Formats: C-alpha cells, sequence, structure tokens
C-alpha cells in the first residue's frame, strides 16, 4: 500500500515512521521544513505540495490542526487523487467539520473515515494510539491494515463524525473528572485527611477513575503521575483546552445543556493562559483563582 | 468475640445492620423513637428498650445509625452518662466532619472510646453485610471494634483520626455527584450529535473517562441492563440521599474555606433536582439536560 501522509508534526511524524516500518510506501507533505526533513529521515518521500504527495496514493491520511485546514487540504488534493482512494482524517476537529469533509470526499468517489486518536506523541511513537472511527464498517475493514501498525486500539463509533463525537465526549468527561479529583484532594487536605488515605478510599470506591488512579494530582500515591515530575505532560493543558473548545463548539451547535463540561472548559481556558505547558492535572493549583 | 451491642437507630440501614449482628451471635439491645422501626428489629432478634439510656446501660459497644448531626449530638447527650465507663461508641451515621469531631470529643470527655464509621452500600449492602465502613479514630479503638464491624461489612478502611471517615466519604461522594452529572451531559450531547448510547458507552468505558457512574449507573437504558435507567430510575442511591451528602460536602467546604467549583455546582444542580425528584435515583438528573 502507498500512503500519502499530510501533516508530519509531533503526531504525524511518528505515525508515518510506524507505517514505513510496517512495509508501506509513504509519501508526505508538511509546510515546516524541519518536520518534513525529520520525516524524510525515517523513509517518507516528501513532496513540496500536498497534491503531489497524493498523486500515487491508495490511502491519504491527514493529521492537521483545524477543520479549516483539513477542508482546504481536501479541496486542494481531491482532484489529484485516484478514484476510490481511501481518505482517513486523524486530526481532532469538530463533528460538523468532519461530516462536511467526509461528504466532500465521498462526492469525489473516495472512501472516507474520521479516525482521531488518543495517546499523544508517546502513544504515536509506541504505536499504541487509540483510533475512534466514524464511517462505514466496510471502509474501516479496508483501512484496518493501515491503522493496525499505528494503533493499540481501533473502535468503530458509528457513521461519519462519530469518532470525533466519541472522543470529544470522553475528553469533556475526563476534564470534569480531573478537576473534581483535584477539588477532592484539596478538600481532604484542609479536613486533615491524608492524600494517601483519600487515594486508598476513592480508588476502592465509586469515585475511582483514571484521573486519580493514574493521573493522581498530588505527589506520592502514584509515583509515575505528573504531580511527582513537576507536572510534565502527560497530557498538556494546551491540548486539553483545545479538546474542550471543540466540546463547546459541539454544545453550541446542538443546543446541548452541559453545565459542568462548560464550567470545566472555562476553568481550563483560564488555566491555559498561564500554564499551557503543564499536564492538565496541574489544575489542582489554580482553584484559588476560582 | 460475642459482645453486647446497643443499637440506636433501627431504620432502613440500622435494622438490617442489627439483624446481621444478631446472626453473628451478639446480644443486641436496640432503641429507635419510631416504634415501627423498633418492631421490625425485634422480629429479627433485637431486644428493644423503652429508652436509649436503658438500651446502653448494659452494653460493651454502642452503635448509632441516625439521620443528622443534630440527632447524633442529642442522642449522645442523652445516653453517654448512662453508659458504662470505657464503652465503645461507633457512629455509623453520615454527618458533617465538624459534627463528627464535636461528638467524638463529647464521648471522650464522658470516658467513652469513639469512632466515626459511616458506610457506603445502602440498604442492599446493609442486608447482605457488604457495607464499606470508612473509619476515623484511633487504631487501637478500631482493633477493639473490628469483630463487631466484620459481620456487617464487606470492607473496613481506616481513614485517619476522628472525623476522617466522614471526610473520606464526603470527598468520594462529591466526586461521584460531579461524575454522575458529567456522564449524563456526555450521553445527551452524544444523542444530539447522533452518536449512539451504546457506542458512547463502549468508548468511555474503554477510555480515560470510565467510572462507576457509567459502567454501573449508566443513565440511559440499554447498555447496562441492571442500572436504574432501565427500572424507571427507582433507587439505587436516591437523589434525596445524594443531596444530603452534597449538603455535607458544602458544609465541609464552608468550614475549611476550600474552593470546589464543580462540587459546589453539582450541589446546586442536585439541590434543585431534589425539590421535585427526591425519590428518583440520582442518575435521573439526566432528565434536567433534555428539553
Ligand atoms: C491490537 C490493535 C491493532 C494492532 C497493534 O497492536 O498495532 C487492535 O486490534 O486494535
Ligand atoms: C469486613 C470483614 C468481613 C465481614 C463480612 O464479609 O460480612 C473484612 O473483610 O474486613
Amino acid at each position: 500500500t502507498t500512503i500519502a501522509f499530510l501533516g508530519l508534526g509531533n503526531m504525524g511524524a511518528p505515525m508515518s515512521a510506524n507505517l514505513v516500518g510496517a512495509g508501506h510506501v509513504v509519501r508526505g507533505f508538511d509546510p515546516a521544513p524541519t518536520a518534513a526533513s525529520g520525516a524524510a529521515a525515517h523513509g517518507v518521500a516528501v513532496f513540496r505540495s500536498a497534491p503531489e504527495a497524493v498523486a500515487e496514493a491508495d490511502v491519504v491520511i491527514t493529521m492537521l490542526p483545524t477543520g479549516e485546514v483539513v477542508r482546504r487540504c481536501y479541496t486542494d488534493v481531491l482532484a489529484a487523487a485516484r478514484p476510490a482512494t481511501l481518505f482517513i482524517d486523524s486530526s481532532t476537529i469538530s463533528v460538523t467539520d468532519a461530516r462536511e469533509v467526509h461528504a466532500l470526499a465521498e462526492s469525489h468517489g473516495m472512501l472516507q473515515l474520521d479516525a482521531p486518536v488518543s495517546g499523544g506523541v508517546k502513544g504515536a511513537a509506541a504505536a499504541t494510539l487509540a483510533f475512534m472511527v466514524g464511517g462505514d464498517e466496510s471502509t474501516l475493514r479496508r483501512a484496518r491494515p493501515v491503522l493496525e501498525p499505528m494503533a493499540g486500539k481501533i473502535i468503530h463509533c458509528g457513521a461519519a463524525g462519530a469518532g470525533q463525537a466519541a472522543k470529544v465526549c470522553n475528553n469533556m468527561v475526563l476534564a470534569v473528572q480531573q478537576i473534581a479529583i483535584a477539588e477532592a484532594f484539596v478538600l481532604a487536605e484542609k479536613l486533615g485527611l491524608s492524600a494517601q488515605s483519600l487515594f486508598d478510599v476513592i480508588t476502592g470506591a465509586t469515585g475511582n477513575c483514571w484521573a486519580v488512579h493514574t493521573n493522581c494530582p498530588v505527589p506520592g500515591p502514584v509515583p509515575t503521575s505528573p504531580a511527582n515530575n513537576d507536572f510534565k505532560p502527560g497530557f498538556s493543558t494546551a491540548l486539553m483546552n483545545k479538546d474542550l473548545g471543540l466540546a463547546m463548539d459541539a454544545v453550541a451547535a446542538t443546543g446541548a445543556t452541559a453545565p459542568l463540561g462548560s464550567h470545566a472548559a472555562d476553568i481550563y481556558a483560564k488555566f491555559a493562559a498561564d500554564h499551557a505547558d503543564l499536564d492538565f492535572s496541574a489544575v489542582i493549583h489554580t482553584l484559588r483563582a476560582r
């Protein structure tokens, strides 16, 4: 299989190197020369423009920063692709944007999936990413051997846009949970309940969740958690803030009532003005700001 | 070992609790101001008394299971001078941290050992003897108490000094309330986005967002056939009781000056929902997000 990989950033570059390593011919494009060079060093043939990269591809993967860039990339390459090329957008963009680009691609006789990922750069490099896929089951079947070498998990979430929707919904819950856990540790401390005691209880009770059992925002109970390493990401506040912005778009587009997710979004937006580079669990230290 | 236990408060939780102590071979002396409660407890082998002071007069251990801090405080004032010196008092009521510490000091000033040991698991846990006891107090007092707690308990966890049981419970349940609302918001958002409830369930449960409020308490019918959503939101854990816990959490926030934005927002949401839906499982809050 020949794959065109459009977007060779911090996620795209390690993903594309895993495809090289699984025996695919990978053609690439990125507007940053350093990204492009790095990718060429691990075997991607890099082209000066995206339509050139796409020209001989059986599969086109995009990993790009916004829906607007993804849409422009599609309109800039679709005429250059061969018929029934499989497009896979692994960017995290709105559900609306995803559905729009899916329909665009399919009106060209392409096959298209949304397949955004969780796991970050670390997962990208380790080939453990979780792909949450929207689109046709038979198209996912076709894509599977491409996704496998990048992936620890591949979940079909439903029709086009369901992958984006599933990720944004999970991440909105996660943000709420990370703040809630932080509130609980600070309350405990003021009540004279040790961090280890609270951790032992919550993890054995109804309140347990990854935000505590793995991302514990106080040092000690989980030695590997960011709190023990100066809140080095992990999962940055910048990225969490980005996902919550997409959750707020989805809430506005649907008229949904999401009082705690929206509150969480306000909290992280504000925290990202100061500490975008720290793991999102570091929110525990911004609660006195309100 | 077999012990004489006074059991003050024989309601929905105290009655099945006391029954299990009778089954384990303890002599249980009970009192409750509602004779209907006391009658049901008697039927299962509790010796019921005319007054709380009479029940405690010959007891090695005194357990309270009462509705509020005020009632616990009033009960201690009434009974502590009646009990034998160095009797072990265990309060398994859910009450404020401040109140717990006040009644603990009161008990000790009367010569009595005292633990806070609130429980989770509800009436079903109580009947099956699978309650979790979250204990505050001295380690040696808990050592003394273990053989009395075991026949009621699936888990006993020592949380720290007096008040720490109440503190650990109230912190967990505040978190639970926030998660239950947030899960509800994700499912209604999914619906509006055209993502199926089953698909969202599969995702979140396999991802970082997984928690009891979804895996066990899923607020949409279908994915978890045993959750309250499939049984007309019959409790389960009633809104009334979660509202009570959140009130205690807000008491703890107010007493410490803590900032708990989401916990306090969750308290506001549950206070409003409780006005009309006190009797529904607290997962039923999902109804407030659909127009
Ligand atoms: C195991 C995984 C794909 C292959 C891999 O480990 O890369 C999956 O089945 O989702
Ligand atoms: C609580 C005690 C056993 C009692 C029971 O399983 O009813 C234990 O597991 O610590």
